[PDB]
């Protein structure tokens, strides 16, 4: 089990523009296209992202190419972030994956905002961090995915995905 497999379980694979839990135009492996109601604004973003005229449809390889870019961007955003970097440096490899999961899903800015949890992660206060992370919109909107991520953070094991 690794971050790629973990995220592919959490996000799925879809070759046709679709909407996410929030209502946004998404595609492939959790790749947010636009927060704009326009399906045409989505298709335009998508063709731009892919470099071709897609008509809102891509191949598995294209979704994988996007996924690879997004994981890389997630990792790099963590490492370039003053609030995020220290937490990550302090964690073991499983837990690191958890933070990358969150960052991919909610953005760097989003996660960086979880002030108290971040402080608990660093202090290696696992239970408390798990409890505090559950007190969020994230958790209330996508409870099963969130529980999985929270268990990973709390335990340092990959059970939830097994
Ligand atoms: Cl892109
Ligand atoms: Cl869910």
């Amino acid at each position: 089990m690794n971050i790629f497999e973990m995220l592919r379980i959490d996000e799925g694979l879809r070759l046709k523009i679709y909407k996410d839990t929030e209502g946004y135009y998404t595609i492939g492996i959790g790749h947010l296209l636009t927060k704009s109601p326009s399906l045409n604004a989505a298709k335009s973003e998508l063709d731009k992202a892919i470099g071709r005229n897609t008509n809102g449809v891509i191949t598995k390889d294209e979704a994988e190419k996007l996924f690879n870019q997004d994981v890389d961007a997630a990792v790099r955003g963590i490492l370039r972030n003053a609030k995020l970097k220290p937490v990550y440096d302090s964690l073991d490899a499983v837990r690191r994956a958890a933070l990358i999961n969150m960052v991919f899903q909610m953005g760097e800015t989003g996660v960086a905002g979880f002030t108290n949890s971040l402080r608990m992660l660093q202090q290696k206060r696992w239970d408390e961090a798990a409890v505090n992370l559950a007190k969020s919109r994230w958790y209330n909107q996508t409870p099963n995915r969130a529980k999985r991520v929270i268990t990973t953070v709390r335990t340092g094991t990959w059970d939830a995905y097994k």
